């Protein structure tokens, strides 16, 4: 069972450390949403959740994946496939993106 | 200790979702009143995260609250329940059996 949280938090123009929101995550996390419910393996086991700021906005977009405890950062959604590709299903984080484990 | 790591539904919804939400169960003062705790209390925050979230799927036993890495959720949470989820499960690693809907 996993559980992907996905920061969708906007934040107006001049906050100095800007958004997970502005940097493409609303992108992100419909991505992961379409894969999940798609997948027959993943659509019973995994779980796409949208959040406020988890602080680590310079990084951003942000995912967590729990209970793993593995965190990304820069996730394009084009990252999304990998992601579910390989850790999702795989059991192998997506090493280029982690920021923390 | 270790790290933990809060989530707590604050999705609302209009009137007529048939499950209503978590916002309308009193969610949002759940999420408040994590944040008061978590910091005016050093020990929890330098250890904790509280992060508000969509809808998690269970809306009909809301507030639903997950801690991990523990895998803990919590359902039909109370303002008033925050403070013994705090001192028992947060600080004391023990769930509040009481109002745990899955390990
Ligand atoms: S805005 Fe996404 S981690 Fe802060
Ligand atoms: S609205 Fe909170 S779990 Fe659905
Ligand atoms: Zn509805
Ligand atoms: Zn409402
Ligand atoms: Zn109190
Ligand atoms: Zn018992």
């Amino acid at each position: 069972f996993k559980h992907v949280f996905v920061c969708v938090q906007d934040r107006p123009p001049g906050h100095p450390q800007g958004s997970c929101a502005q940097r493409g995550s609303r992108e992100v996390f419909q991505a992961f949403m379409e894969k999940i419910q798609t997948d027959p393996q993943l659509f019973m086991t995994t779980v796409i959740t949208p959040t406020g700021c988890m602080n680590a906005c310079m990084m951003g977009p942000v995912v967590v994946v729990y209970p793993d405890g593995v965190w990304y950062g820069q996730v394009k959604p084009e990252d999304v496939d990998e992601i579910v590709e390989k850790h999702l299903k795989g059991g192998e984080p997506v090493e280029r993106l982690v920021i923390s484990k």
